[PDB]
DNA sequence: ACACACGTGTG
DNA sequence: ACACACGTGTGT
């Protein structure tokens, strides 16, 4: 659309989706205009994007530096790329949108709770390619198999098998199935996730009104494929992310101009603003670096946040960590190493930029394009965690009514 | 090209 | 508890 010209991917993935404008400037103008406040009550951070992935030795997720909440006052954080020798209309996009408040504190403390107990207990695991590093060797999440880390996924899902919602053949599915057949659990279950469904939807339309409308285009013919209980349904499914390591990765299967919404829940001894937690779990976009200036282009601002904490520049660490003796088969003992990333760290162009999220808070960013991550836990526990996420989205070709029973009926209908 | 996947219902 | 049938996109 633009005669800067044609387009790469040296400067990164291009989407407008969350937001786009000529310059910074203009979009805290959009952002103060979406949230309602003007000021302080917003942050932007200018972020370049490099193409050259963080990883540590065995390949699993590290953060360079960390963008962390400076101080309750701050109430929203955007993470904008502006793309290289741009300066046209939609030079500079936004990648990230974090709400610090975005859920109430009681109702996060009642879902960490709830949501562990149930899961721990009752919880069906679902295996993911990103559960593991790329030789398939590591142990990201823990060995113990009672307690390490685990990705549960819920609601709607597409399937090759039929290019539509896997429920294609399934009368009355179950969008919240646990381990046996005890319906009132997976009805709390549901509650829980339907009614978070239903609070955060609205958040989503008024932070990224394009990406949100983009997603409910279809609402109305698809219901059976959309969470919520209320009309403006972006959302089909929701993954519960217990300690769980997602090694870098896209959302492949997200339908194209969506977004995925991030719910952060954190253990108890990581909810006061100025804490020390014995560990947490970072959210990082292995292919980026941070500016030399902040928002307004100073060069003495970017540097007292990085001696404030605001944002923490991490130094190259050195640890054992285990690897299998086998890899891990795909769906067609252990041993000690020592892994390290001094690597990543003597690059200065190796990416690596990693967000905090609180208890509570709401993580927006288009995880079908960004490589994004999450830092594997010191001791994983998934009956006790350092942090749950919980991700909603919407996959590919879901529009079609009853998860597209009626033209899976058609097709095998083509017979002989 | 081509290995690989936030699976489910049949029998 | 198993086997089998159904078959898409992407990043590289
Ligand atoms: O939990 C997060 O912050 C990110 N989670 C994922 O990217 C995922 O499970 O696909
Ligand atoms: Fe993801
Ligand atoms: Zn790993
Ligand atoms: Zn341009
Ligand atoms: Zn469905």
């Amino acid at each position: 659309s633009c005669r800067c010209v044609i387009i790469e991917k040296d400067e990164g993935p291009f989407y407008t989706h969350l937001g786009a404008g000529p310059n910074v400037a203009a979009i805290r103008e959009i952002m103060e205009e979406r949230f309602g406040q003007k000021g302080k009550a917003i942050r932007i951070e200018r972020v370049i994007y490099t193409g050259k992935e963080g990883k540590s030795s065995q390949g699993c997720p590290i953060a360079k530096w960390v963008v962390r909440r400076s101080s309750s006052e701050e109430k929203l954080l955007c993470l904008v790329r502006e793309r290289a020798g741009h300066t046209c209309e939609a030079a500079v996009i936004v990648i990230l949108i974090l709400v610090w408040e975005g859920i109430p504190l009681s109702l996060a403390d009642k879902l960490y709770s709830e949501l562990t107990e149930t899961l721990r207990k009752y919880g069906t695991l679902t295996n993911r390619r990103c559960a593991l590093n790329e030789e398939r060797t590591c142990a990201c999440q823990g060995l113990d198999p009672e307690t390490c880390g685990a990705s549960f996924s819920f609601g709607c899902s597409w399937s090759m098998y039929y290019n539509g919602c896997k429920f294609a053949r399934s009368k009355i599915p179950r969008k919240f199935k646990l381990l046996g057949d005890d319906p009132k659990e997976e009805e709390k279950l549901e509650s829980h996730l339907q009614n978070l469904s239903t609070l955060m939807a609205p958040t989503y339309k008024k932070l990224a009104p394009d990406a949100y409308n983009n997603q409910i285009e279809y609402e109305h013919r698809a219901p059976e494929c959309r969470l919520g209980l209320k009309e403006g349904r972006p959302f089909s499914g929701v993954t519960a992310c217990l300690d769980f390591c997602a090694h870098a990765h896209r959302d492949l299967h997200n339908m194209q101009n969506g977004s995925t919404l991030v719910c952060t829940l954190t253990r108890e001894d990581n909810r006061e603003f100025g804490g020390k937690p014995e560990d947490e779990q970072l959210h990082v976009l292995p292919l980026y670096k941070v500016s030399d200036v902040d928002e307004f282009g100073s060069v003495e601002a970017q540097e007292e946040k990085k001696r404030s904490g605001a944002i923490q520049v991490l130094s190259s660490f050195r640890r054992k960590v285990r690897m299998l003796a086998e890899p891990v088969k795909t769906c067609r003992g252990s041993d000690e190493v020592w892994s390290d990333s001094e690597q990543s760290f003597l690059d200065p162009d190796i990416g690596g930029v990693a967000v905090a999220p609180t208890h509570g808070s709401i993580l927006i960013e288009c995880a079908k394009r960004e490589l994004h991550a999450t830092t594997p836990l010191k001791n994983p526990n998934r009956n006790h965690p350092t942090r749950i996420s919980l991700v909603f989205y919407q996959h590919k070709s879901m529009n079609e009514p009853k998860h597209g029973l009626a033209l899976w009926e058609a097709k095998m209908a083509e017979k002989a």
